């Protein structure tokens, strides 16, 4: 497992979220569901290049699942997946513009709820969860996790848990006060309000 330190503008943007007074939680599960419908969406258009990308698993999916005795939420897709340089590297370098962005949008009277539009939306999973678990599987590099409990610190080690073919799972290990978001019928609420329109099966799963 290596250790990293986030940049002081995504370090004080995940301060933010976890620290603001802010009720309208519920939104983190619309920024997941578009970032894996995002992800769908540029598999599916590699593929159209080269079929082979789909060798890794031709379903192109989004599940939800929930687990009440771990408290946990995953959000899982079938989409393109992430390579270590894109969790190291390319990803940091968009945290940092779109962090700054977002601050600069908030400052002015920009609401939480905005915070896709800057393409860090991935991060109001802090709004629900005190860690974050992120294991993936791009066609050309192995599985890795990634993770963070915000401590000024993240974590990338290749996973050895189950193979996934292809695609990213966010796990989302909630806070105490959090655990509404295991209920079905207050997924399927959200699902409903948020996500009708995605162009993926969205696969509510249950216990
Ligand atoms: O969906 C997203 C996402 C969406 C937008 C920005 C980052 C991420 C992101 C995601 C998933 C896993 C890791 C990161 C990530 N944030 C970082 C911050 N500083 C260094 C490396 C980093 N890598």
């Amino acid at each position: 497992m290596e250790t990293f330190a986030f940049q002081a503008e995504i370090a004080q943007l995940m301060s933010l979220i976890i620290n603001t007074f802010y009720s309208n939680k519920e939104i983190f599960l619309r920024e997941l569901i578009s970032n894996s419908s995002d992800a769908l969406d540029k598999i599916r258009y590699e593929s159209l290049t080269d079929p082979s990308k789909l060798d890794s698993g031709k379903e192109l999916h989004i599940n939800l699942i929930p687990n009440k005795q771990d408290r946990t939420l995953t959000i899982v897709d079938t989409g393109i997946g992430m390579t270590k340089a894109d969790l190291i590297n390319n990803l940091g370098t968009i945290a940092k513009s779109g962090t700054k962005a977002f601050m600069e949008a908030l400052q002015a009277g920009a609401d939480i709820s905005m915070i896709g539009q800057f393409g860090v939306g991935f991060y109001s999973a802090y709004l629900v969860a005190e860690k974050v678990t992120v294991i993936t599987k791009h066609n050309d590099d192995e599985q890795y996790a990634w993770e963070s409990s915000a401590g000024g610190s993240f974590t990338v080690r290749t996973d050895t848990g189950e193979p996934m073919g292809r695609g990213t799972k966010v796990i989302l290990h909630l806070k105490e006060d959090q655990t509404e978001y295991l209920e079905e019928r207050r997924i399927k609420e959200i699902v409903k309000k948020h996500s009708q329109f995605i162009g993926y099966p969205i696969t509510l799963f249950v216990e």
